[PDB]
């Protein structure tokens, strides 16, 4: 049974993707874009009242295994977006004027390890020459300073950027699908856990974008957003001058490409539980997270390009 207040398996993800589908097929289309190192589909989730010329926001989850919270925040907007159409002025307002690219778990492997053998699963979980060390960082195996400092060469380690830009058979179905898809493509979210902290470019070196200013305010306005259902805190800024540098970040890849609204978003919490968030914290985290997701969305839609 799927639920959207308990961490699903991914077969459980895969047939809620197969049936959220079909029983909402005219807000909701799913393709594969691409096929996972174990073979799994890579479903996407178009999701938005079908309409010509549509502009486009594209999110992911899932980039990274044990950052469990994240994976249940894209089931929870398709969630939303499903209950809301109809009914909530903006979400509605939303899904007619803009397609929603919802893709629930990119490194689906990673996430079924997670289940399987180990919770403590970042990467990927392909294999290395030379080694017996699995997995590849996606978010370091983006063509956006890849693999520079922040970045690791060792494949044993957690943030190991690959053996090329774009060598994980789901960094590059991702990235083909956002290059076939540029022109409609507004903006690039990303979803992740843990810290309370949403980040916008640049991780891959210390440098601001040309935006600085407009990704501040939007940034500080969403973190204001969010706080205002449970109080939660969030910091906020530019990836290498907030946490660290963190090069081949799918984030910084989107803005260079010209996607100029992009941001990692890091969920709940600041320590105490981690990645192993409590189930009992879904609801909460993702409804404020909702706040600033749309308030983002709403931004966007007033700022067309
Ligand atoms: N693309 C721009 C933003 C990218 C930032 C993103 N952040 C991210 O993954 N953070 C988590 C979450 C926790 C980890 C404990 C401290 C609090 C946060 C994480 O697991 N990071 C790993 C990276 C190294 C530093 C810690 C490990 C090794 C990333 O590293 O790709
Ligand atoms: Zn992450
Ligand atoms: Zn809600
Ligand atoms: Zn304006």
């Amino acid at each position: 049974g799927h639920s959207y207040e308990k961490y699903n398996n991914w077969e459980t993800i895969e047939a809620w993707t197969k049936q959220v589908t079909s029983e909402n097929p005219d807000l909701i289309s799913r393709t594969a874009i691409g096929t996972t190192f174990l073979g799994n589909n890579i479903y996407l989730l178009k999701v938005g009242k079908p309409g010509p010329n549509k502009p486009a926001i594209f999110m992911d989850c899932g980039i990274h295994a044990r950052e469990w919270i994240s994976h249940a925040f894209c089931q929870w907007f398709v969630r939303e977006a499903v209950l809301t159409y109809g009914y909530e002025s903006h979400m509605t307002e939303f899904l007619n004027k803009l397609d929603f690219y919802v893709l629930p778990v990119l490194n689906i492997d990673g996430y079924i390890y997670t289940w399987t053998k180990n919770r403590m699963w970042r990467k990927t979980r392909s294999t290395n020459a030379g080694t017996t060390c699995i997995g590849t960082d996606p978010n370091r195996n983006f063509d956006a300073g890849w693999c520079t400092t922040g970045a690791s060469t060792d494949p044993c380690d957690e943030t190991y950027c690959g053996s090329a830009a774009e060598s994980e058979k789901e960094t590059k179905a991702l990235a083909d699908f956002i290059r076939n898809n540029l022109s409609s493509i507004k903006a690039y979210l990303s979803i992740h856990s843990y810290s309370q902290h949403i980040v916008y470019p640049y991780s891959y070196d210390y440098k601001l974008p040309e935006n600085n200013a407009e990704l501040n305010n939007l940034a500080k306005a969403a973190v204001k957003e969010l706080a205002t259902l449970y109080g939660t805190k969030y910091t906020y800024g530019p990836g290498a001058t907030t946490l660290y540098l963190a090069p081949g970040g799918g984030d910084d890849w989107a803005y260079d490409q010209g996607i100029k609204y992009s941001f990692t978003f890091e969920l709940r919490d600041k320590g105490r539980y981690g990645f192993i968030l409590p189930e009992s914290q879904i609801q909460a985290t993702c409804e404020e997270t909702m706040l600033a997701i749309k308030y983002v969305t709403n931004y966007v839609l007033g700022h067309l390009y």
